[PDB]
């Protein structure tokens, strides 16, 4: 038993991280088969980044402007192209450690593992949820761009995120591996801000089920409510509306605990209106919304 | 910027995990050079585990009683011995992926990464602190024994933990890689319980410094206190006493923020006496004590 925020093992992705240098800029790239993917803003200078025309900037580059290093071994660039906000560098060697992989775009409310990297070298791994406002609450320093986010399913790595920037509130923004931003953000130094956010209701309910499975029961009650009545409380507290599909995906957890989803919704209603009164749930004094039903089932099925 | 609980990249350890089978018991082992390390209770049956004499049980085993599998490839056992609570199986192949490594025992209050594994296959990675009562708050299911905890320092893996059991309160206990338990625990099914725990004061202070570096300042005040006066408050709230050495290790964080340690201690005193009044620090509504000064410096130096 026990419930811990847990990342996927990072080894398959570690074998894909390289260092990409252009001019005086060095960031990380992802080396899959004979292609290296990295943020296109690596081709920019300090003044280029205020208002860049990336088509112009890439036309003025050649293959020899790009230094790719897989550890000590330098990789020779034999071609370059752009796909939206990602640069693709073709190299003269297929990565012998390329895993089975997909490029997938994730939905708000879904989670993924981030392998934070600097100078092509992985430094740490942690879980992130895609917020409803299309930011993530990461930990990224200078040089972290090109770090990727991913999920793993039976030795297949689904890449879903490449890191590009930090917003003024300290949250982070990036693209999928096709180079399309999550959210209404652009890769230049301007005055962008995250929109208003909301709490991921299905995830809070999943975490309450994890709590029960791990023996935290103090917040339970005898009451049940209706979907429509619960969704009125959700709007008051800036929670997403609960759909019937969300009720359906919580089915397994509802079955394992014998607590109906609308039964647990009554508990959430009381927690929202009354607070915790000094108590904790799974080691937290706040309602946690960054665990998906899948994340919970992964750790709580055996319990 | 950003501050996230972060594990070390797990790839170097993933390449060392194998599956060890004895009888109808299957758990995980750690394959380094030509030796596999695993919990000795793998040699026990259901009735053996109530009150085992491990010297007798191992004398009655032979090499062919042990099935070791590195993925699909079965490894041939050519010798076996016991070191305290760990079984060492000598195999006819040195692990080609053996990293530079050490076996180190950690101190309460220190952190490490856990690579949770089942059937020799890594499933997730997360950070744990060794509690003052020598337990950890993990996430371990049946089959997780033999999973290891580690820190990484310049491609050298320092192994510090191997998982053995779950206590009745849901926390976890295990050994160092020499097979010596952390804490007053034994590897048999009996009525063991964790002793009383305390809060790791130097870690809470380190986390408050991380908060300031990341822009959370609401808990700061103009007051300073003395070491002796603070240690009186620490005893009332079941916090460890602050030593001068702890003040010294917080030096860099104190310098980076311009807030003296005894200045920050006044803030902690107020938080302990008054609570948070509905506010949060680094996304938590509780005082967090599982980040070391090193953990904080790793993420906050660049900020
Ligand atoms: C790429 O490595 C870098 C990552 C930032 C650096 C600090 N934390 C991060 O996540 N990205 C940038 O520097 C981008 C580049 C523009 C998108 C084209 N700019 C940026 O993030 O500016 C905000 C910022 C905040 C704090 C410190 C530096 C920069
Ligand atoms: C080894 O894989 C297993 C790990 C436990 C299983 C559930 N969570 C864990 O951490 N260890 C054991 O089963 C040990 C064996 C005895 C030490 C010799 N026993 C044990 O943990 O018993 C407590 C327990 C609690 C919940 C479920 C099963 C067992």
């Amino acid at each position: 038993s026990g419930f811990r925020k847990m990342a996927f093992p990072s080894g398959k992705v570690e074998g894909c991280m390289v260092q990409v240098t252009c001019g005086t800029t060095t960031l990380n790239g992802l080396w899959l088969d004979d292609v290296v993917y990295c943020p296109r803003h690596v081709i920019c200078t300090s003044e280029d980044m205020l208002n860049p025309n990336y088509e112009d900037l890439l036309i003025r580059k050649s293959n020899h402007n790009f230094l790719v290093q897989a550890g000590n071994v330098q990789l020779r660039v034999i071609g370059h192209s752009m796909q939206n906000c990602v640069l693709k560098l073709k190299v003269d060697t297929a990565n012998p450690k390329t895993p089975k992989y997909k490029f997938v775009r994730i939905q708000p409310g879904q989670t993924f593992s981030v392998l934070a990297c600097y100078n092509g070298s992985p430094s740490g791994v942690y879980q992130c949820a895609m917020r409803p406002n299309f930011t993530i609450k990461g930990s990224f320093l200078n040089g972290s761009c090109g770090s990727v986010g991913f999920n793993i399913d039976y030795d297949c790595v689904s890449f879903c995120y490449m890191h590009h920037m930090e917003l003024p509130t300290g949250v982070h923004a990036g693209t999928d591996l096709e180079g399309n931003f999550y959210g209404p953000f652009v890769d230049r130094q301007t005055a962008q801000a995250a929109g208003t956010d909301t709490t991921i209701t299905v995830n809070v309910l999943a975490w309450l089920y994890a709590a029960v499975i791990n023996g935290d029961r103090w917040f339970l009650n005898r009451f049940t409510t209706t979907l429509n009545d619960f969704n009125l409380v959700a709007m008051k507290y800036n929670y997403e509306p609960l759909t019937q599909d969300h009720v359906d995906i919580l089915g397994p957890l509802s079955a394992q605990t014998g607590i109906a989803v609308l039964d647990m919704c009554a508990s959430l209603k009381e927690l929202l209106q009354n607070g915790m009164n000094g108590r904790t749930i799974l080691g937290s004094a706040l309602l946690e919304d960054e665990f998906t039903p899948f994340d919970v089932v992964r750790q709580c099925s055996g319990v």
